[PDB]
Parts: structure tokens; sequence; C-alpha cells
């Protein structure tokens, strides 16, 4: 029987049988169950021995610290592992019972618990974000440090699906082809909650957050520090979901960390919702002289071809900014972002392009000067602004296809056009005239330089109106105008020079311009001729 027994069933070994993680590591042959909870000393390392394992977790890892998991073969799969603290630390809660983010120093130390969850441990960057914290924050809420973390060391195609916990971190080092799926909500702890760190070795590749969702957490939920995609832009995040990170949703690492660079190029950013974020919802900037990166002579500050594949993204209720980025070269589409109390998009991008991108409600606390900056020459191809509550100060850019009932004095760009419209209909509502107004933003930004109206003559349902096209004098908009069938006499009302025309009044040949000579009650007419010679002619007399 025993023969037959080991060719006709499934091999598996459960934790149970065996003291510690690596004797049950060490018998296995297929299957691995983490069927009782495990307490792991920080640094516990386990050596799977290059075997090719699937890791079924119906129990917890109890620990703070890192539980180090070490030679999986390729193609190893970890279900439904649960990271848990030893220690239950103090945290803050910076929101009310209506969501609404407390900002004073003084009422977030006042949300001060211990809890391993519904909150997050007070870092550095908080300090930063509440200023005065940091003298407000008594001695044992300050400087902690508690992370149960899962860390999976140089391996290669190794895959983590519906990982979970509290005060949770999930960490792949030194990997390549390695996927964190379906996130099954894990409440972060200090660190961040999922990071692909290749700092040592060659650039990561391959690694990705596909799907899921996590919560909470002191740092960022999702960061990369030194992948590279290549061309066929292998690596990033799609499908994901964050929640209130202590810090950003997303986060591509920025400058140099230890004697290299943390970097990231040709990466996917796409299909991610970013709710709540302490910080921003997406941070996919580069720079913050590159020790193990582009030099600074090849490519300045700002302006390294990140080449990231940016798409459908939306991002909601961030405390920081909503979309911020540099680099130079991209191609961004379809971003949503909405309700953020400081700015929507921080751009420090150069010749870039952004397509279809919505801004609505941002910069709600005046925390930064804008709601979108654009820094370098970038082009902008539909912008939607405003929702119900400067706006734009892009210096470089041009832009065309901004929807929204957006103050024009709050506008700042190199050029704004609509090139390619068809034949057009100004419909008023609500008002007894209809009107398609000029401003030249270099004469003023707050005041139209002429119009062409129409208004109601008498009242609803007369059947006239009276066209007017004006002109702005003595900084008065309006204030010299032409007009066609007021009061409905079917006539044209033209406005001559109250004086004495001077001679250089007249631009055009063939050309009159009508004035007043009071002295005899009369009209004259400085006329151009068609040779380009000036007359003055009487034009109406009593």
């Amino acid at each position: 029987y025993s023969i037959e027994a080991d060719k006709k069933f499934k091999y598996s070994v459960k934790l149970s049988d065996y003291p510690t993680l690596q004797d049950a590591a060490s018998a296995a042959v297929d299957g691995l169950l983490i069927d009782r909870d495990y307490n792991f000393y920080g640094g516990e390392t386990v050596d799977f021995g290059g075997k090719v394992l699937t890791i079924e977790c119906k129990a917890k890892f109890i620990g703070d610290g890192n539980l180090i998991f070490t030679k999986l073969g390729k193609g190893s799969r970890i279900a439904g592992v649960f990271m848990e603290s030893t220690t239950t630390p103090w945290v803050i809660k910076p929101w009310t019972d209506d969501n609404q983010w407390l900002t004073d120093a003084a009422a977030v130390v006042a949300t001060l618990k211990q809890s391993k969850t519904d909150g997050y441990q007070p870092t550095v960057s908080d300090y930063v974000k509440f200023p005065g914290i940091e003298t407000l924050l008594p001695p044992n809420a300050k400087g902690q440090n508690i992370t149960s973390t899962l860390e999976i060391r140089e391996c290669i195609g190794v895959e983590v699906h519906r990982a979970s916990g509290l005060m949770a971190g999930f960490l792949f080092r030194g990997c390549h082809f390695c996927k964190m799926v379906d996130a099954n909500n894990p409440s972060g702890g200090k660190d961040g909650i999922i990071t692909f760190e290749n700092l040592s070795g060659d650039w990561g590749k391959g690694n990705y957050v596909i799907g899921g969702r996590t919560s909470y957490g002191s740092g960022s939920s999702a960061q990369f520090l030194r992948n590279n995609g290549g061309f066929e832009r292998d690596g990033g995040v799609i499908g994901f979901t964050s929640y209130r990170a202590g810090e950003s949703g997303v986060k591509t690492w920025q400058g140099t960390v230890g004697s290299t660079t943390s970097r990231n190029y040709n990466l996917q950013f796409r299909d991610s919702v970013v709710i709540y974020p302490v910080w921003d919802g997406f941070d996919l900037g580069a720079d913050t002289d590159r020790p193990g990166d582009y030099p600074i002579t090849q490519y300045p500050l700002h302006q390294l071809p990140l080449n990231h594949l940016i798409d459908n993204l939306l991002v909601r209720g961030a405390l920081g900014v909503g979309f911020g980025m540099d680099g130079k070269g991209m191609y961004v589409s379809n971003i949503t972002v909405e309700d953020c109390a400081g700015s929507g998009a921080y751009l420090l991008t150069h010749e870039s392009v952004f397509t279809n991108i919505a801004i609505i409600d941002t910069n709600t606390k005046d925390f930064q000067a804008n709601q979108i900056y654009i820094s370098g020459a970038c082009r902008v191809n539909g912008l939607r602004l405003i929702g119900i509550r400067l706006t734009i100060d892009a210096p470089n850019s041009t832009v065309s296809g901004i929807t929204g009932m957006v103050d024009p004095s709050r506008i700042n760009v190199a050029n704004l056009a609509e090139e390619g419209l068809g034949n057009i209909r100004a419909n008023s509502f609500g008002y007894d005239s209809a009107a398609i107004k000029l401003r030249i933003h270099k004469l003023s930004k707050t005041l139209d330089s002429g119009a062409l109206y129409s208004h109601i003559n008498g009242g609803a349902g007369s059947g006239s109106a009276y066209t007017q096209l004006t002109a702005i004098s003595g900084s008065t908009p309006d204030a010299v105008s032409l007009k066609v069938n007021h009061k409905d006499c079917r006539g044209a009302e033209i406005p001559f020079v109250p004086d004495i025309a001077s001679d250089d009044f007249i631009k055009d040949s063939s050309c009159f311009l009508p004035y007043w000579e009071n002295n005899s009650t009369s009209l004259k007419a400085l006329v151009k001729k068609p040779n380009g010679e000036l007359v003055r002619l009487t034009l109406a007399t009593l």
C-alpha cells in the first residue's frame, strides 16, 4: 500500500507537525500548510532549498520585525499569509467622525490611542505635515518602529496572493518577476506596506502589484526602488486601491539611497485608485549628482526619460497632492483627481503631453499656490477644472480644451487655443443677454477687452433683441459700442469721436471716422482716401 499511496496522494506538510518553520520547510516537497499560529523572532530566516512550493496559510505569523524567506524556487506561491505584530503601538488618527481631516497639531495629538489599526504610528513626515506636533507628542508615541514584515529575499518568480495583516509589511528585496496579487486589505505598520527594493544587484524587473487593496500604514502603500521594467514595461501597479496611506498611495523613490540611485524607469501605473492619503495620491517623480544613474550633465534635474506608462488613475481626498511627477518626454492620460487639500497635480515635467485630465475641487485648504502646476514646456489636451467649490499655472505650456466654471483671471499658460471648432452657438440661460467675450491677458487678466452681445428688447417672447459690439476704454469694460436694433429701431447706433479727431486716429485707407465739432453742432468725418491722403469732410449738420 505504501508504494501505491506514495503515487496517488498529493504531498503536503503542515506546520503543526514541526517545532520550527525551517523544519517544516526542510520536509516540504510540494505543498506547505501553515495551520497554526507561529511566533517568529526578528530576523528569523527560512531556507526553502530552491524548491517550488505552494504555501497555503490558514494561520498567522506573529512578531515584530522581519520573517525572511529565501531560496524559494521559481513558480512558488504563498497564499493567505497574515502578518501581525506582537506590539500594540500608539497611533494617531488625523480625521473626524465626519471624515474631515484634522490639520491642527493639538487636535491630532488628542487622537492618540494604542491600537494595531484605525490610525498609524507618527513619524518624522508628520512633523512636517502637522507643524508643532513634534513638540506636542508625548515621548512614548515618538520614534516607534513597529512592523511585522514578510521579507522575500533574492527570489525570482514568487507570487504572494491574498495577503493580509495588522501592522503588516511585505518586502521583496533583490527580487525579480515577483508579484503582490489581490492583497486582502492588510492594515499597515511603520514601513511601506508593499515594497520592491532592488538597491543591490540588477535593477528590479517583472515586479508587480496587481489588484487588491491596503489601508493605513505610516508610509507609502506601494513603493519601488531601483526598478526598470524595460521597453516592455514589465512591472508596476495595476488595478490597485490604497486607502489612508500615512504618506503616499503609490511612490517611485527619488534621489540617492545609500551609495546608489533609488529611481525607477519603464513601469506601468494604470487602473488604480488612491483615496485619503495623508501626503500624495501618486508620487511618480525621480529627482528631489546621480550616483548609479544618468549624470546631471546628460539629463538636467527633473528631466530624466522615465518613460512610465500612466493611464486611468483616480485620486480623491488627499491631504497633500493628488498626482505628482517629474520627467521629460512623458505621455500621461485619463487622470481624474477630486477633492484634494493640496494641489490636484504638481507636474515638474518638460516636453510632455497630458491628455484628458480632470482636476476637480483641489487645493481646498490653500496648501499650495495653485490647483495644477506645470513647470516645463508641456502640452495639455483636455482639461476639466472646477467642481462645486491661481487655478492653473503652467507658464510654458500650451493648452486646449478647458471645460468648467473656471475664473479666467486664475489661468496662466503660454498659449490657449481652440483651433478646430465647427460652427458655433452660444446658448444663454437665466439672463437677458447672451455673450461672446474677449480677454487679452497681456492687457488685463481681470477685465474683458471687448464683446459681442445679444440683448432682449422688451421682455421674453418679444421676438426682438439688439446686438452690440463693444470695446474697453479707461479700464471700463464695454465703454464704447456699436449697436444693431436697439429698442427694435432696426437701425445701427454708431459711436463717434467726442472731439476733434487727430490724424492718427484713423487706421486704414478708404475708411472714414466720424467726429464731433462742438463749436458748430456738426458731425465731421476724418477720411483716409483710397490713396492714403487725409481729408476732413462735413458729415451731418443742422
